């Protein structure tokens, strides 16, 4: 089966009730390629508002959750709570959480495993730093970040995972990976899955690109054979998000 094209919008720490009602009203009124799977990730306190107001063919994601079902973790939410509220997706391991909040490869892996156990689907984020890119080590970095998740999840668990490759140097900087650069990483990720997990997981797993995707560069990225869609940060707050969803026309 062809991999279903996937576009996620990560609003990060942005929004008010009124501004989010406007973002959702624009999504509700636009004609979206019905072959594309679309997921939107608002701040956690706006998850009820967005699930209520948003067209039901677009699913909602949280931007983070913790590793346990319940307990003495002031300020943390469990994937069980997300499932309970009808939020089917969670983004885990975004670079901002690996850096600012010090989430290690192993902590991300534990979050992915527990979210899957709790019944969620996961957008799992990986990607190399500017220095690692300049050192020519992107393939070894993504392999290391993938291996940590593979150590904690089963072959069958990958069916509810989407891999988001985001070069750290491309996140919010206006510097997008070229089609060649992104395609090479996605091919290496898929090859890693084939050798380390299974050929079936490699052929079925969506690998989406993120980092300065916009309405202009999205078409040629979407044409790359191992790029299955996008994780969109700043542009998901803009009307061009519709053009990115519609990148394959």
């Amino acid at each position: 089966m062809a991999r279903k094209f996937f576009v996620g919008g990560n609003w990060k720490m942005n929004g008010t009730q009124e501004s989010i009602k406007s973002l959702v009203e624009t999504l509700n009124a636009n004609n979206l390629d019905n072959k594309v799977e679309v997921v939107i990730a608002p701040p956690a306190v706006y998850l009820p508002q967005v699930r209520q107001q948003l067209r039901k063919d677009i699913q909602v994601a949280a931007q983070n959750c913790y590793t346990k079902g319940s307990g003495a973790f002031t300020g943390e939410i469990s994937p069980e709570m997300l499932k309970d509220l009808g939020i089917p997706w969670v983004i885990l391991g975004h670079s901002e959480r690996r850096n600012i909040f010090g989430e290690s490869d192993e902590l991300v892996a534990e979050k992915v495993k527990h979210a899957l156990e709790a019944g969620l689907k996961v957008i799992f984020c990986i990607g190399e730093t500017l220095e690692e890119r300049e050192a020519g080590k992107t393939t070894e970095v993504v392999a290391r970040q993938l291996k940590a998740i593979a150590k904690k999840i089963s072959e069958s668990d990958w069916s509810k995972v989407v891999i988001a490759y985001e070069p750290v140097w491309a996140i919010g900087t206006g510097k997008v990976a070229t089609p060649e650069q992104a395609q090479e990483v996605h091919a290496a990720i898929r090859k890693w899955l084939a050798s380390n997990v299974s050929a079936e997981v490699a052929e079925s797993t969506r690998i989406i690109y993120g980092g300065s995707v916009n309405g202009s560069n999205c078409a040629e990225l979407a044409k790359q054979p191992d790029i299955d869609g996008f994780l969109v940060g700043g542009a998901s707050l803009k009307p061009e998000f519709v053009d990115i969803i519609n990148a394959k026309k």
